[PDB]
């Protein structure tokens, strides 16, 4: 037998099962030597009777029974992968020539369902052999197969939450009814762990079906590069804190900077003026960023965005995990980089650094495999744990970035309330963000041609998850989309989350 993929609760998420496949013996050869006939004799009748219990048609159930020169037929896909009662009812109407073979499938519970990270097996028809083609199941083939007495492979447990893993996978299908995007996807992190509690992207496929398996072959979280947008000022500004650029009540210039001789302008072009730094963030000001570059200086700044972890896989358990790189060529990719464009980053990259601001300095190194252990001899072959990526930050220095993040969405001056949440306080920050061009190319062009993110926790100071969710491309209300962003999906997989988590505010949203 093939290993069991599960989640953290130990409900299935992917497990061997029996199921069967139909055949008919069509010529008479079979039954020279016998006394009851072993093949199909009224091939009108036989078809009749077998139809309802197969979803073919008495027509075409003859149409591949009249085949000649042939011993044994089958029937495609239609005849295939089938229940247990749906045999005793075949065998029931004890149809000559008719057979039921026993064939094992690969049995995924839920469906579409964190489809990119578990994966997918394929079978070989000859051995009935299944070997991993993507996530989970390709990742750990060794482990799970017991080819690598008839010996069962070994069990994977995830840190994935079925129960969030719903409300997340119900969100992300409201998006693509909504905004129809080219990429989306949302993860729900133990703000005090790095355990996955959910994740899921689209488009994706259903494991059960392969429908829509190939196309994107690529994992977002781990396998898939962004040009993040303003969810990465926070690195930003915690390194200026730290440095002692940055001062909230201190005053700089807004409007615009000329770099390498280009008008890179805050979201309104004009700017404010001179301002206090902490609006500048709440409003999220371009210029800020460059001015927080300049004071603490380039080489500084890379060395900071390099201990953040960037450009550095963060060596989670996932096949080909992405580096990214950081934009620091010259000094518009340095700019540019502050705000989160030039830069490429794996979502991950972007948990483990959000995770510091909570873990007291600490980055925490993100993990969704929990255990990988053979369930007769017990023998956890591996086993996952929290480790801590590095420290970059002080404790002092996480706290004021918090508050800055508390106020990008609960300030009097918020351009984001359109993320708060009834019954809990909520803190991040946003990312609307132009998308680089497939081949060669630059930047897609549009009327909203945008990636837009949040990357929030709740509940604010002392949070038990992290939420980020991005959007790309969106193809319809591509309007809505800049204006909302994705609010759509992170109140309702955050709300749930807190909820099932069991945390309370003023009604305890009974």
């Amino acid at each position: 037998m093939r290993g069991k993929i599960y989640d953290r609760n130990g409900k299935v998420l992917a497990e061997d099962v029996e199921r069967y496949k139909l055949v008919a013996v069509i010529d008479k050869k079979a039954s020279a030597n016998s006394k009851k006939p072993r093949h199909v004799v009224d091939k009108k009748e036989t078809a009749k009777k077998l139809s309802t219990v197969i979803n073919m048609k008495p027509e075409e159930i003859e149409k591949r029974l009249s085949q000649k020169k042939a011993f044994q037929i089958e029937f495609g896909r239609k005849g295939t992968n089938l229940t247990y009662q749906d045999k005793l009812k075949i065998e029931k109407m004890n149809l000559p020539g008719i057979s039921l073979l026993p064939e094992t499938e690969r049995f995924y519970p839920n469906g579409n369902f964190a489809s990119h990270l578990i994966g997918r097996a394929q079978k070989n028809p000859d051995t009935g052999e299944l070997k991993g083609a993507l996530g989970v199941e390709k990742i750990f083939d060794s482990y799970l197969s017991g080819s690598k007495q008839p010996k069962r492979g070994d069990d994977v447990h995830l840190t994935i939450d079925s129960n969030i893993q719903v409300f997340v996978e119900e969100a992300l299908d409201g998006m693509v009814e909504r905004y129809q995007p080219k990429d989306l996807f949302a993860v729900v992190m133990d703000a005090k762990t790095g355990e996955i509690l959910a994740y899921s992207q689209r488009p994706t496929f259903n494991p059960e079906t392969g429908k829509d398996f190939g196309k994107k072959w690529a994992n977002d979280l781990y396998q898939n590069t962004y040009e993040p947008g303003s969810t990465f000022k926070s690195y930003g500004l915690a390194a200026a804190i730290q440095e002692g650029a940055f001062d909230p009540d201190k005053k700089y210039k807004s409007g615009h900077r000329d770099i390498m001789g280009s008008r890179i302008s805050d979201w309104n072009r004009v700017g404010w003026g001179e301002i206090p730094m902490s609006l500048g963030f709440t409003y999220s000001s371009n210029t800020l960023m460059m001015h927080l570059q300049d004071l603490v200086g380039a080489d500084k700044m890379k060395s900071w965005y390099e201990r953040f972890g960037f450009g550095k896989s963060t060596k989670g358990m996932f096949d080909g995990e992405a580096p990214g790189q950081i934009g620091w060529s010259n000094e518009l990719q340095q700019k540019t980089s502050s705000f989160g464009q030039s830069t490429t980053v794996t979502p991950v990259q972007m948990l483990q650094a959000q995770s510091a601001f909570f873990n007291d300095g600490n980055m925490l190194k993100p993990w969704f495999v929990n255990s990988v252990e053979n369930p007769v001899s017990k023998r956890q072959f591996y086993k996952g744990q929290k480790q801590i990526a590095g420290k970059p930050i002080t404790k002092d220095t996480a706290e004021k970035v918090e508050k800055q993040l508390d106020l990008v969405v609960n300030s009097k001056k918020s351009h984001a309330a359109n993320y708060r949440i009834d019954g809990y306080e909520v803190e991040g920050k946003t990312g609307t963000a132009q998308v680089a061009a497939p081949n060669g190319g630059g930047y897609v062009k549009g009327p909203n041609p945008y990636f837009v993110s949040f990357m929030g926790d709740a509940p604010k100071k002392n949070p038990k998850v992290i939420v980020y969710a991005g959007m790309s491309l969106a193809q319809k209300n591509d309007q809505e989309a800049y204006e909302l962003g994705v609010s759509k999906a992170f109140k309702p997989i955050m709300e749930n989350t807190l909820k099932y988590l069991n945390v309370g505010k003023s009604k305890d949203d009974t």
